[PDB]
């Protein structure tokens, strides 16, 4: 069972990385099970803009850790990010602005949900999939 925890946006970084105040401290988060293009590749700025809008325009941001390792080696929180109850990781993939990433260290709870969204984006030849 996973639980959502409040966070506050500090700064949108790129498609799949964002900085938030979490449990009183600023922390950089990496979105679980997604890979957005780096800003200097195709759909990079598109993925960055999408995430940025979602997190800035949200009234409530939440972070949901999975059951695996909670930080990568670069110190980034590994989480599912929600803006107003809506999962940003999922939205990226469904919009075809991110691919589903390999499972990292037991963090697989929403893998099927995301592969589902990705198959549909691909079926629609949407963005990355055009």
């Amino acid at each position: 069972k996973l639980h959502k925890e409040p966070a506050t946006l500090i700064k949108a970084i790129d498609g799949d990385t964002v900085k938030l105040m979490y449990k009183g401290q600023p922390m950089t988060f990496r979105k679980l099970l997604v890979d957005t293009p780096e800003f200097n590749e195709k759909y990079g700025p598109e993925a960055s803009a999408f995430t940025k809008k979602m997190v800035e325009n949200a009234k409530k941001i939440e972070v949901e850790f999975d059951k695996g390792q909670r930080t990568d080696k670069y110190g980034r929180g590994l989480a599912y990010i929600y803006a107003d109850g809506k999962m940003v990781n999922e939205a990226l993939v469904r919009q075809g602005l991110a691919k589903v990433a390999y499972v990292y260290k037991g963090n697989n709870t929403h893998e099927q949900l995301l592969r589902k969204a990705e198959a549909q984006a691909k079926k629609e030849k949407l963005n990355i999939w055009s």
